[PDB]
């Protein structure tokens, strides 16, 4: 569900780009946490509007982990409605287009019957990768910190200064959700503690 972005993607032109990518990046740059919510709390109480600069189709990347076989779309905000159909970007958290002193944060579902996404999540293990793909690029991280931490416990999810790193959110234990596992990566050239 991801050739439709790729696609479109390749369709601006560099100047396009370019002014998204200021957007995005001036976005990043004024970023205020206070945004950070839980996805998953299952009594939480709209349609996503501050990630339009780099949507194309609907979506504002590709999410691939390689070990789990997966690649999915990312729609911004993390509403039901879009775990039902992909990953989400945690509103709150850094644009994904990398960069000095960003965090951001793509989270899926582990348990929903009959949809993968990130159901298998904490397979993965210091070393091995995620990429990202947004209208510009593909970025990759390499895993160096896994944390199952409690809903409310957003500390692992900030930025760090002087960091590029991307965490991979998802509800657990399977079906159970009481807490959060957080994968963290950080930034390399594309090619509590567990």
């Amino acid at each position: 569900q991801t050739q439709d972005f790729e696609r479109a993607a390749k369709k601006l032109s560099q100047k396009e780009i370019n002014r998204r990518m200021a957007l995005a990046q001036a976005y990043n740059d004024s970023l205020n946490n206070v945004h950070l919510e839980d996805p998953y709390e299952k009594k939480r109480i709209g349609i996503a509007e501050y990630a339009r600069m780099l949507e194309v189709s609907e979506k504002i990347g590709i999410i691939s982990v390689p070990k789990i076989g997966q690649k999915l779309p990312i729609f911004a905000g993390s509403s039901q409605e879009v775990l039902s159909k992909g990953a989400g970007h945690l509103e709150g958290t850094s644009l994904p287009i990398g960069g000095n002193s960003t965090h951001t944060v793509i989270t899926a579902h582990s348990g929903i019957p009959d949809k993968e996404l990130f159901s298998n999540l904490k397979k993965l293990k210091k070393g091995d990768k995620f990429y990202i793909q947004n209208i510009k690029e593909t970025i990759a991280y390499q895993v160096d910190q896994i944390k199952v931490v409690t809903p409310d416990n957003f500390s692992d999810l900030l930025v760090v200064p002087g960091h590029d790193y991307a965490t991979l959110l998802t509800c657990t234990p399977i079906m159970v959700n009481t807490h959060r596992l957080l994968v963290r990566g950080h930034r390399i050239p594309y090619k509590g503690h567990l």
